[PDB]
DNA sequence: CGCGTGCG
DNA sequence: CGCGAATGCG
């Protein structure tokens, strides 16, 4: 039931919360088509988040026909609803995570987009390609 | 176990939310101490809240070493935590029982008082006196 | 660590 | 109907 021309997304966490990378790769070769340089403080469910809606960025700019794959329920409903339910605080060392995580928002409340986003089921298909491990 | 020499108060409601009132009496003799007219709207637990207040403030102005029986488990403890965590919506409709809880926090936030807060056991010693 | 079913 | 407390993957 998977889609190989597609896209994977998934994040890389020191800690949660704690530093946060996420990258895109192709689904079928491996390649990473984007890369986003750690951040000291963020949650997962951020880090997820941002990398779904970059990955739609991504692929919207390309017109592409490429599903985004990504194993968190939990960032493909924030995603879905536009809004970013994270309970992390709000101070200055929490500032650039949030910064990021609200132009998201606002990102997903002002543009359309075709690209359908997909859950990875890991139990089912082994590591989503993107994965750091 | 029972302290018969006490104070019992009771909610009467027709429907939850729906029209509650309340009255605190005699626990041994069933005489009626108090009496709270029908309020419009509220719920049970926000009318408990409220009679056990008021017992404590009857009971304090007389000084009276009359614990306070409640068959109310919650309602006890919003007035031991001086909050009635109720989730019935402030509206003009609901104006009035906001503001006698409201009323009610605020007096429990500045008194002290000794009269216990005890709950009825219902299943062990039967109805409390004060059932409408 | 982060997230979404006794009685008055 | 209103209330209080617990108890699955990245
Ligand atoms: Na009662």
């Amino acid at each position: 039931e998977i889609i190989w021309e597609s896209l994977s997304v998934d994040v890389g966490s020191q800690g949660n919360p704690g530093i946060v990378e996420y990258k895109g790769v192709d689904t079928k070769t491996g390649e990473v088509l984007f890369e986003r340089e750690p951040i000291p403080i963020g949650t997962n469910n951020m880090g997820e988040f941002l990398a779904i809606v970059h990955g739609l960025r991504y692929l919207k700019e390309r017109n592409s026909r490429k599903p985004i794959y990504s194993n968190s329920q939990t960032a493909i409903k924030w995603v879905k609803d536009k809004k970013a339910k994270s309970t992390l605080v709000r101070n200055e060392e929490t500032a650039l995570i949030w910064k990021l995580v609200d132009e998201a928002e606002e990102w997903l409340n002002t543009h359309t987009y075709e690209t359908p986003i997909l859950k990875w089921q890991t139990d089912k298909w082994g590591e989503i390609k993107a994965d750091y491990g």
